């Protein structure tokens, strides 16, 4: 009898749905109203050039300087479907196209080992545009789901998290009493955790990143990417990187992680600084989760490290690459080492050489490791 499993996805890592009754639109071809919720991520037909402005106008967040919190635009609601199920993390596109295949391979493996979707394997999707401080209801639901699974399946749960989901999970665990964790959590499997931030966030905020949707212009998509609090939350931290490391070079000025205030001024996005101040303290840099932890990190994949702009910030930069999994810098991934001596439960590090950030979820070596955690040797 295997332990129950909860899957926690990363940024862009689950479906999102929206419903509209807007006072105004950015152009005539945008819908003001929808009769039902529709899939806003991932739905390829919404990301065509004509209609991308409509999508941006609906999926952007509004930052309120007074409340220091985000809001949806007027007349837009966004929901997270499939909480407690797996469909919305298995496939990002409900057409089930391979372009959106995310947790599917892993869930198929779990089911082959005797798990049942929605029962002893459940997903914990969330609004990944936000940081954990504005996802309180999610954490309550997660705690309840874990307790339910413990009761139903007769033992403590294994959390398996990918990318930013790891930081969501750490935030959650840092806030639960040790006695609760000792009873209800069997282990935490961390895949590709950006503990110390990722360097590519600088380029995203400055000049946009359209690599996920290449037919769209980077300056257009930048509007949405800046609006997501999670982007500013994952700027490089000084517990991983040197305060003297230059992340952005231009012909006249450098930006290090001690220069974020100037950076946000200079790219014309002052709200980003406020978001960073709101979020930089959320995850305690050094406090370990207090559960058995398996830290899996990819290496040997060129990963954005720093950027040179000939023209700043409205032209794409030249990119300098360092080590990591293609998205998460190796330095960020390695914050676990420090936790080894700071908690009693074991912290196991596992290098995955040549394993790319998303591919690691469907990789046979990753799955073999998970099998050993769940089923024994
Ligand atoms: C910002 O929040 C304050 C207090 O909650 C509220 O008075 C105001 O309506 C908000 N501003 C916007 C533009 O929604
Ligand atoms: C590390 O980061 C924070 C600022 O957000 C601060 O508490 C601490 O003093 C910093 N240390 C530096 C810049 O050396
Ligand atoms: C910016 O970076 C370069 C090193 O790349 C350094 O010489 C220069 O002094 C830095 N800017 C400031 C204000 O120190
Ligand atoms: C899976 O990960 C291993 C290391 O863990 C890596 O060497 C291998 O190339 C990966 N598989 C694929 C298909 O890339």
């Amino acid at each position: 009898r295997h332990p129950p499993v909860v899957l926690v996805p990363g940024d862009l890592g689950n479906q999102l749905e929206a419903k509209l009754d807007k006072p105004t639109v950015v152009h005539y071809l945008c819908s003001k109203k929808t009769e039902s919720y529709f899939t806003i991520w991932l739905n390829l037909e919404l990301l065509l050039p004509v209609i991308i402005d409509c999508w941006i106008d609906n999926i952007r967040l509004v930052y309120n300087k007074t409340s220091r919190a985000t809001q949806f635009p007027d007349g837009v609601d966004v929901r997270v479907p499939g909480f407690g199920k797996t469909f919305s993390l298995e496939f990002l596109d409900p057409s089930k196209s391979s372009v959106g295949s995310y947790f599917h391979t892993m869930v198929e493996s779990l089911v082959g080992w005797g798990y049942t979707r929605g029962e002893d394997v459940r997903g914990a999707p969330y609004d990944w545009r936000r940081a954990p401080n504005e996802n309180g209801p999610y954490f309550l639901a997660l705690r309840e789901m874990i307790e339910e699974m413990y009761q139903l399946y007769g033992g403590p749960v294994v959390l398996v998290a990918h990318a930013m989901g790891n930081m969501y999970t750490l935030y959650f665990l840092q806030r639960q009493p040790q006695a609760w964790k000792d009873k209800y959590i069997r282990a935490f499997v961390s895949l590709g955790a950006p503990w110390g931030g990722v360097a590519k966030t600088l380029r995203v905020l400055a000049s946009g990143d359209n690599n996920r949707i290449p037919v769209i212009g980077p300056l257009k998509i930048r509007e949405q990417q800046r609006s997501a609090v999670s982007t500013s939350w994952l700027l490089p931290y000084n517990y991983t990187w040197s305060p003297e490391k230059v992340f952005v070079q231009t012909p006249t000025i450098n930006y290090t992680l001690r220069d974020y205030r100037k950076f946000f001024q200079d790219i014309g996005f002052e709200d980003g600084w406020l978001m960073r101040q709101d979020t930089e303290g959320l995850v305690e840099a050094t406090m370990p989760p207090g559960v058995q932890l398996h830290c899996l990190y990819g290496t040997g994949v060129p990963t954005p490290d720093s950027f040179y702009y000939e023209s700043f910030p409205d032209r794409d930069p030249k990119i300098c690459f360092g080590d990591g999994d293609g998205t998460v810098n190796l330095k960020s991934a390695l914050q676990c080492q420090a936790w080894q001596s700071r908690q009693e439960h074991q912290v196991l590090l596992q290098e995955l050489p040549g394993s790319e950030h998303i591919e690691m979820l469907a990789n046979a070596t990753t799955l073999a490791y998970l099998k050993r955690v769940l089923l024994g040797p």
